[PDB]
């Protein structure tokens, strides 16, 4: 039911033909979008209706390129803004239309949107979309969110019919009497800063945000911070109280700890917990990640150790690609603290600082890697390689980067005959995709779900080598592979033995 959303922007998909299913997989189900909520690049007859359960963005919310005429978003009640579109926008759609009848937005039918918290709207060249104008704005966006940018482009080829008659003020999201945007923060007698109506008596706890059902904090639609079951406070109840004449320490069974905008009792796979009681996936300044007995992960002071990077973290936030230069950063590692990325770039080299080219056996830095933190994106491989088996003893992907903030792992334009990642069994958070892998097999003889730990992910998988060609030249698992699963040919591919084992080899 909580899910994130990407950070592609007004990038193209990796690849466009499975990202419809990309969204349906991310989506159905998911009432709250971690992150920014974006829908980019979507074709006319996409069919988004698993998108119908989101009830919340934590972050901004974009619409762009698309040809969708109608976007099913109208439960979407808040906005939360923690990161704007072009920093100042919570809100935005561009470019959703056509230069029969033509693609492109037509209403944005946000019946249940309410509130902004923070950041402005922006509308532009939206040639097909209606009603963008008659929105009040000022209502929407947050009592202290004066950045109220209305940035709206009113330039449309399609006519308007004027908003149902039933709507007062003509404020609409859509012609229908549903789409009228109601009134509910400039019109509060009392001066509260939300209301169900013109009394006094219908303001809303003052701790509530996006509409209420009444005055107690316990009768709100959204949290302005937390939601605890329902109860709306500034913050979590804490997880240890104390006794200030001896500072006692005594654990709080109704203390939570702070995730999203609710109260949690325990932090979400792939979360750690922190000493503030807060659920992160990156610790702050000399804390370090450190993982329970029970597999759970926790922020704990660190004194600190020499911390191997990846790709996004620290020196290596700029940097796009492990390239023949940062192999040497690598050396001697088990888990990296970031991404890795071997694109193009990483096997041409830098002809600006004239760097090497990336050579295979500079991948050996990453035989003795058994984690990733974050994501994993290769494009490019030497094509010495049959397999990425430089990567066989990689346990563990957590995906806490993701792939333009949606992938925990992507190969694509491979002539890899084989991927070979036997020791790979978690795939933590973000999706997967395999794509464009010419020569590549092996890719349904892995019981990939097994290595799925959370509804909201899944395999996607397009234009690789044919199954059928894989099968046709007998590139079968072993006859002694459990399930007959395997990452490639061999006794020593298959992803568990049904045999005693001699090495890597199943055997019987």
């Amino acid at each position: 039911q909580v899910c994130t959303g990407t950070d592609m922007k007004l990038r193209l998909p990796a690849s466009p033909e499975t990202h419809l299913d990309m969204l349906r997989h991310l989506y159905q189900g998911c009432q709250v979008v971690q992150g920014n909520l974006e829908l980019t690049y979507l074709p006319t007859n996409a069919s988004l209706s698993f998108l119908q359960d989101i009830q919340e963005v934590q972050g901004y919310v974009l619409i762009a390129h698309n040809q969708v005429r109608q976007v099913p978003l109208q439960r979407l009640r808040i906005v939360r803004g923690t990161q704007l579109f072009e920093d100042n926008y919570a809100l935005a759609v561009l470019d959703n239309g056509d230069p029969a009848s033509p693609g492109g937005l037509r209403e944005l039918q946000l019946r249940s949107l309410t509130e902004i918290l923070k950041g402005g709207v922006l509308i532009q060249r939206n040639p097909q979309l209606c009603y963008q104008d008659t929105i009040l704005w000022k209502d929407i966006f947050h009592k202290n969110n004066q950045l109220a940018l209305t940035l709206i482009d009113t330039n449309r080829s399609r006519a308007c019919h004027p908003c149902s008659p039933m709507c007062k003020g003509s404020r609409c999201w859509g012609e229908s009497s549903e789409d009228c945007q109601s009134l509910t923060r400039t019109v509060c007698a009392g001066g509260c800063a939300r209301c169900k109506g013109p009394l006094p008596t219908d303001c809303c706890h003052e701790q509530c945000a996006a509409g209420c059902t009444g005055p107690k904090h316990s009768d709100c639609l959204a949290c302005l911070h937390f939601n605890h079951s329902g109860i709306c406070e500034l913050h979590c109840p804490a997880l240890v109280t104390y006794n200030t004449d001896t500072f006692e320490s005594m654990p709080n069974p109704e203390g939570r700890y702070t995730f999203g905008a609710s109260c949690v009792t325990a932090c979400p796979y792939n979360y750690l917990s922190t000493d503030v009681g807060s659920c992160t996936l990156v610790c702050p300044l000399h804390n370090q990640e450190v993982t329970a007995e029970d597999g759970t992960q926790r922020c704990e002071k660190c004194p600190c150790a020499r911390v191997c990077y990846g790709l996004g973290m620290e020196h290596l936030r700029e940097v796009r690609a492990v390239t023949s230069a940062n192999i040497q950063e690598f050396a001697g590692c088990k888990k990296i603290f970031g991404s890795l990325a071997f694109l193009p770039e990483s096997f041409d080299g830098d002809p600006a600082s004239n760097t090497a080219p990336l050579q295979p056996e500079q991948l050996q830095v990453f035989e003795t890697l058994e984690e990733i933190t974050g994501y994993l994106y290769i494009s490019a491989w030497p094509d010495s390689l049959p397999d990425l088996s430089v990567f066989q003893n990689l346990q563990v992907i957590r995906g806490r980067i993701l792939h333009n903030g949606a992938y925990s792992l992507t190969l694509q334009g491979l002539g890899i005959s084989w991927l070979g990642l036997r020791s790979l069994r978690e795939l933590g958070s973000g999706l997967a995709l395999i794509h464009h892998n010419t020569h590549l097999c092996f890719v349904h003889t892995v019981p990939w779900d097994q290595l799925f730990r959370n509804p909201h992910q899944a395999l996607l998988h397009t234009a690789n080598r044919p199954e059928d060609e894989c099968v046709g030249e007998g590139l079968a698992c072993h006859q002694l592979c459990a399930r007959g699963h395997c990452w490639g040919p061999g006794p020593t591919q298959c992803v568990n033995c049904s045999q005693f084992l001699r090495g890597q080899e199943c055997v019987e």
